[PDB]
């Protein structure tokens, strides 16, 4: 079976309880995770240890809090107490876990299921070939010996409009923002980097990225996490918003792909 779970955010107990609920069995089943494995919840260290141990039985994409953790690890960014990352950062296997984490993809594609996953979704300004090329470019910088320079460069809110003519720092910043921070778009597909509310309580003319027809969403289903204030609701057919806010006292959501059956684990917080 194929299971897809939204942002775990260090909620190890809930993750394991949910996987026991569906009798997840590596070697028979595959797990897709929308990223943001770490921060806010109490068990980022155990989550990373477990997800890494799954090997080919898990298909992960990186989220914005995963990248922030890498930035803290590399000395680029300051640790915020609220993220609860110190046990992971101080673990004897931190190097092994975090060098594994930075080698993971930003984008997962399964052609037989016609299924695409990214942390925040796929901007309507990208076709599939472009999304693939952009994921490959950022994955290449993250898996390189010089990844702290990219992590430093990634911070920023502009440019917010895609063009194949983008070059350099602006190109990487846009790619990172589209994959890991995007929520709302302007009518022309331009990213808005400030509004984090639900679609209904958002100011006009902003609309969810998935409400703007894009080439990828026309041919593929898209599963994503990130946007907790969406509460997993309000999406079109073929769009699966899996982040139901577990670390915030919401729920951890698991979708089984074969029958589109949902399984939910209450937050312990
Ligand atoms: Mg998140
Ligand atoms: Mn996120």
């Amino acid at each position: 079976a194929t299971y897809l779970i939204g942002d775990v955010h260090g909620c190890y107990d809930e993750l394991i309880a949910l996987l026991h609920k569906v009798e997840f069995t590596p070697g028979k089943d595959t797990l897709w995770l929308t990223g943001d494995l770490v921060a806010r919840g109490p068990g980022s260290l155990d989550v990373l240890r477990y997800v890494k141990s799954l090997g080919d039985s898990v298909r992960l994409v990186l989220g914005n809090h995963d990248l922030h953790l890498l930035a803290v690890f590399a000395g680029i960014s300051r640790n915020k107490p609220k993220d609860r990352l110190t046990p992971l950062l101080e673990a004897p296997d931190a190097d092994e876990l975090l060098n594994w984490l930075r080698r993971q993809p930003l984008l997962q594609i399964d052609e037989e299921k016609k299924l695409v996953m990214a942390h925040a979704g796929i901007t309507p300004q990208w076709d599939l070939q472009t999304a693939k090329e952009c994921a490959r470019d950022v994955e290449a910088v993250l898996s390189s010996d010089s990844y702290p320079f990219f992590l430093d460069a990634m911070y920023g809110d502009m440019p917010n409009n895609w063009s194949p003519e983008l070059r350099g720092l602006g190109r990487l910043r846009f790619i990172t923002n589209a994959f890991t921070r995007m929520r709302f778009c302007f009518p022309n597909g331009q990213l808005d980097m400030y509004s984090k509310e639900s679609p209904e309580e958002a100011p006009a003319p902003l609309k969810p990225w998935f409400a703007i027809p894009g080439p990828v969403a026309e041919e593929y289903s898209i599963a994503f996490g990130h946007w907790a204030s969406l509460e997993g609701k309000g999406t079109p057919e073929g769009i699966y918003a899996l982040d139901t806010g577990c670390c915030w006292g919401g729920t951890l959501t698991c979708l089984r792909w074969e029958d589109k059956q949902y399984f939910v684990q209450p937050s312990n917080r």
